């Protein structure tokens, strides 16, 4: 899947997932391409998380290029399903912006770490 540009550990996957429901919980998030994308290019989102099984792929594929463009960090994940489930809807999210982590502050300061040590090893 050519947006997906790196690999990622699956428990910082699982990490992912938990922040995306924490923030909803206790923080503000987007949901879906269209208000990820507004946020990134607002300048507003904290952390972009992409689900890797998104078909048709078109609408995730400019996100990764768009938040290194605006240098704001993003993270895969597997399963569009359980991303949606995290988003708190009752169906599929392809991506989802954190806007304020909330309770999910600390896993979303150390998915950013953790992204940063992936990238410097794939150098993408």
């Amino acid at each position: 899947p050519i947006y997906v540009r790196f690999e990622v550990p699956e428990d910082l996957a699982e990490k992912a997932y938990e922040a995306v429901k924490r923030a909803r919980e206790t923080g503000r998030i987007k949901k879906g391409t269209n208000e990820t994308t507004k946020a990134v290019e607002r300048g507003l989102a904290k952390l972009v998380v992409i689900a890797e099984d998104v078909d048709p792929p078109e609408i995730v594929m400019h996100l990764p290029l768009l938040c290194d463009e605006k240098k704001i960090p993003y993270v895969y994940v597997p399963s569009k399903k359980r991303l949606g489930e995290a988003a708190g809807i009752e169906v599929a999210a392809a991506s989802v912006a954190i806007i304020e982590p909330g309770d999910a502050e600390t896993l979303v300061r150390e998915i950013v770490e953790k992204v940063k040590e992936l990238r410097a090893k794939a150098g993408v």
